[PDB]
């Protein structure tokens, strides 16, 4: 829309208070004119028809249950683009300022959240498995990093690659929650998942076996289901970057700990300038090693604890 910036307030999915970049021009709209060429959330009206309409308001006040999930899906887009233009110094998931847009309500009962190839798609859940997907910060840059895969590395969804596509939406769907301080952990999606169950969450990265997912590349999954366990195997690099980061000892093999930037610096690298498509752990596993001794030499503790880690999991 061709208007004012301004600025509105108001809740998001989780009831906290929050001001959001919008658009005046007869109606306020969510659009954002501060970052990049623009961030942009659109009503799904509950179908499935997208995008839908380009959210408007008559006060700039988004206070309403209904408004919740649009607050949060437009603000969370600001925050992970702040980060990856902050951190990596990379505009919008193109790396050229690309507009971001986002539709909520889609459908009904819908328990789930995706980046369809040109968008953001937020289900509202059913009320007990999921409330509103856009009200996880995790759950949103993981699902925006996709779009930052699909233009660099070009992951494909399947098998090892699509494992390693599905981990890295998780590592920094978890280092935009640490980035924006906000309650951070290495789970996912704990803000929205379940909201009569306490502590659970989708996956944990710093145990993974928590839930169910593989910690170690002997007990990967080698059928058929889930595009041959994307999202089952990434627990084995999930557990491999907590490792880099946090460090610890695991099946014997203990990790030093670097920390969460040179985690995120490493993958980074690696995302962008050595993984291929069809890309599977072992070369992952190259990639990040040759990622931090790009970074910080050879003979460094880095790329000690890189290595260290992918032992630890098995991925030689
Ligand atoms: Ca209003
Ligand atoms: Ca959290
Ligand atoms: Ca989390
Ligand atoms: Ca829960
Ligand atoms: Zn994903």
């Amino acid at each position: 829309i061709t208007g004012t910036s301004t600025v509105g307030v108001g809740r998001g999915v989780l009831g906290d208070q929050k001001n959001i970049n919008t658009t005046y021009s007869t109606y306020y709209y969510l659009q954002d004119n501060t970052r990049g060429d623009g961030i942009f959330t659109y009503d799904a009206k509950y179908r499935t028809t997208l995008p839908g309409s380009l959210w408007a308001d008559a006060d700039n006040q988004f206070f309403a249950s209904y408004d919740a999930p649009a607050v949060d899906a437009h603000y969370y887009a600001g925050v992970t683009y702040d980060y990856y233009k902050n951190v990596h110094n990379r505009l919008s998931y193109d790396g050229n300022n690309a507009a971001i847009r986002s539709s909520v309500h889609y459908s009904q009962g819908y328990n789930n959240a995706f980046w369809n190839g040109s968008e953001m798609v937020y289900g509202d859940g059913d009320g007990q498995t999921f409330i509103p997907l856009s009200g996880g910060i995790d759950v949103v840059a993981h699902e925006l990093t996709h779009a930052v895969t699909d233009y660099t590395a070009g992951l494909i969804y399947q098998n090892e690659s699509g494992a390693i596509n599905e981990a890295i939406s998780d590592i920094f769907g978890t280092l935009v929650e640490f980035y924006a301080n906000k309650n951070p952990d290495w789970e996912i999606g704990e803000d929205v998942y379940t909201p009569g169950i306490s502590g659970d969450s989708l996956r944990s990265m710093s145990d993974p076996a928590k839930y169910g997912d593989p910690d170690h590349y002997s007990k990967r999954y080698t059928g058929t289901q889930d595009n041959g366990g994307v999202h089952i195997n990434s627990g084995i690099i999930n557990k491999a970057a907590y490792l880099i980061s946090q460090g610890g000892t695991h099946y014997g093999v203990s990790v030093v700990g670097i920390g969460r930037d040179k985690l995120g610096k490493i993958f980074y690298r690696a995302l962008t300038q050595y993984l291929t498509p069809t890309s599977n752990f072992s070369q992952l596993r190259a990639a990040a090693v040759q990622s931090a001794t790009d970074l910080y030499g050879s003979t460094s503790q880095e790329v000690a604890s890189v290595k260290q880690a992918f032992d630890a999991v098995g991925v030689k």
